[PDB]
């Protein structure tokens, strides 16, 4: 109090923070408290069931909040917010059971070492759940919809095998505003919702996470907006690690906002997600360990960029991310379905075999980019051409082999421009090739070998197939 | 447990035992560093209070312990006979007032699996304090680190013994490359799911305790640069100003080297090339040796050596193949000096050469390699 005395908090919204304790602004008087099997029911409309504030080291087992009164939730004997907890480091809730209307459990500020084991948290049905406005939540969470578990301000509670049912948002978690502290930890969430209604399962704001999936889950009915994960403004140094088993039914994995990818697939058992699910937004995948696919499928006519692209029945549509995708899943080839796959800005091609009836086109004076050593092979495509730019711009000094067994037309430009002191071997096999020079360089010497085996070629440069900045090691023409 | 000297001690047969959500704390850390462990494996001879001690084959599972104010959070030794007894801690919550600490996991002759939860620290001694201390862990041991490193910079690891055993398994490193330290890179056995684009060397201001993968925290020496690049999949090495030197044969990773620094092999030593790929020296202040051959190639894989800087091998060669090699060498501008560009210790090594500079040993234009090399192309 102003005078230096202390009064017992009677304010419903109040919770102590680590700061408040340290300032002396708050003193906890909750030690040695134990709950075993308490059932708490509440008149419809009551704001909060249990305030677990300052309950450091206090424990709970079989705490049940809310009554399954009947089918109508507005008349049910359960609180709007089941549990609100802060300053409760080292507390343990075993077999917590919450039936809620707006928010199941909320964990804020200092909760170091706290555990919630085998919780069962459910809204009483999902009817009008999407219209619930969360009461205690971080500023960064502006969405409407009920939230089973909310955690922010540096709270890092360990969630072990929770069962979450009928929620618009299963988990909303924000890292601490200043330094993104507070790891989101969930081991084996069992997540279900009637009629498959859901917004997101893991709505992660400015944070890292470690989640082990158990095989039970879903994504919502909205084909564009609903996804398992939503990564909002997670910093460049954050990682959101996904282990375990993906749901059996196809889901959309990830959407987000912000400029840094943070999602990590760590030996994730993908099941049949490549065939029936969707990545959503590939931008947010940072890296992949122990998940591979042989082929990436592109379909400029029928493809969908939400797709993984690694199963033939679900091709992606655009070329923008094919280098990134092939690096993640270690693809050996790219299949271009019928149609023209086009770029309008400089786009990296992975060093793999391209096949299929499709064609490749560089528009707006763009170029395909070669950034790594190896062999790029175009085999049996309907052609590759540009509308004026150099076809391949090489920016690596490693050995680059370019193998084109399809029609090739760089017009007045080069098939290959080395932007570095390169080491290139180019071979054209049959079909036709057109260019002003096969290989050139922006500056001081690039070593190259060339084979052009087709009669349909610019014969006028048989004698000078490359520019002055390129020195030949071999030359096989005629 | 609130203790003075040791919190809990676990010895010999404890199979399948578990310690869940323990809270173990010394009553403050004042003079904690002067406590002497009472019940301890012979291999633990350090002074300081120990929260949890385990030895002689004990393999208790520690689930989410809170450990507070300890000099040593965990001391664990494997069984003397066969190193039996896995150290297992899941998400330890480790804290200590004033950041006073010696080691969190002091591991003797053992394997381990630890999952970090983002809470932890290393002590104030900038030389001796580290999160891990690996003491004489055997060649077949693995000390696996998962989870999230602390937000604040820590020194990860120190040790004794001849075998690396630390494994980073998709460890979330946060900002540790920039604000923390590896400590002793020797003890890292392998790394999964952790990458960096560039390794920074500074022979003047660098510090070998650093990771080296962030420009504000470069390492100092060349000794481990091949190892570090292999571990973190680095694409480039940046040499800050000054001479980076070796006095013993040292492997270079097959990457692009850039920066104002120079490279020097002293005491008759050579740079070693042990893997296929391209080694590029681009814009360096130069590379030279005080008498050894410059690059000794011991791989039969295709090796490209690309020098776009000053090169001086003196009376020696730029490249000596110790195997039946397959090499392409290209010198771009600047200058090059050597008695032969490429040689080999025995029966033929195939090579291609381009030397694009007027400042070269003109007298070997006609005979640029020794008798054991055959040329595929020669562009001079």
């Amino acid at each position: 109090q102003p005078d230096g005395s202390y009064k017992l908090n009677k304010d419903v919204d109040y919770y102590p923070t680590g700061l408040d304790i340290d300032n002396g602004d708050a003193i906890t008087c909750a030690r040695k408290i134990d709950i075993n099997n308490l059932n708490l029911i509440t008149a419809p409309g009551v704001k909060v069931g249990v305030k677990w504030i300052g309950g450091a080291g206090c424990t709970t087992k079989g705490l049940s909040i809310g009554e399954n009164t009947g089918s109508d939730i507005t008349t049910a004997r359960l609180p709007r917010v089941g549990l609100l907890q802060s300053a409760s480091w080292g507390s343990i809730h075993e077999n917590l059971r919450i039936l809620y209307k707006t928010q199941g459990a909320v964990f804020i500020d200092s909760n170091g070492g706290a555990a919630v084991n085998n919780a069962y948290i459910s809204r009483l049905g999902n009817t009008n759940g999407e219209l619930e406005q969360a009461v205690y939540k971080p500023a960064g969470f502006t969405e409407v919809g009920d939230v089973a578990v909310t955690q922010f301000a540096g709270s890092e509670v360990k969630f072990n095998s929770p069962i979450i049912e009928q929620a618009s948002f299963d988990f909303v978690h924000a890292g601490r505003d200043t330094d993104s502290y507070g790891l989101f930890m969930v081991d084996k969430p069992h997540i279900e919702s009637s009629g498959g209604k859901k917004k997101h399962s893991f709505y992660l704001i400015n944070t890292s996470s470690n989640v082990t999936l158990s095989g039970v889950g879903l994504s919502g009915q909205d084909p564009d907006l609903d996804s398992m994960y939503f990564l909002k403004n997670c910093p460049e140094t954050a990682r959101n690690v996904v282990r375990g088993q993906m749901p059996i039914s196809g889901v959309k994995l990830v959407r987000g906002t912000g400029n840094y990818p943070t999602l990590v697939l760590d030996c994730t058992n993908m099941g049949s997600q490549f065939q029936f699910g969707e990545v959503g937004d590939i931008f947010y995948i940072k890296d992949v360990v122990g998940v591979k696919a042989d082929t990436l499928y592109i379909d400029p006519v029928n493809g969908n960029n939400y797709n993984w692209g690694t199963n033939g029945t679900k091709p992606i549509r655009e070329l923008t991310n094919i280098a990134k995708i092939c690096q993640l899943f270690r693809c050996k080839s790219v299949y271009l379905n019928a149609g023209e796959s086009v770029i309008t800005s400089n786009t990296e091609l992975p060093m793999v075999v391209f096949e299929g009836p499709g064609s490749l086109k560089a528009n707006s004076g763009s170029s395909f980019l070669i950034k790594a050593g190896g062999t790029l092979s175009l085999i049996g495509l309907s052609g590759i051409s540009t509308d004026g730019g150099h076809m391949f711009r090489v920016s690596t000094v490693e050995k680059v082999n370019i193998h084109t067994n399809c029609s090739v037309n760089a017009g007045a430009a080069y098939v290959v421009l080395s932007e570095v002191q390169g080491n290139i071997e180019y071979r054209q096999l049959f079909y036709s090739v057109n260019c002003s020079k096969y290989i050139g360089a922006t500056a001081g010497q690039t070593i190259a070998g060339i084979m052009v085996k087709t009669a349909t070629r610019p014969t006028g440069i048989d004698a000078a197939p490359v520019d002055g900045n390129v020195s030949l090691t071999y030359k096989i023409i005629e």
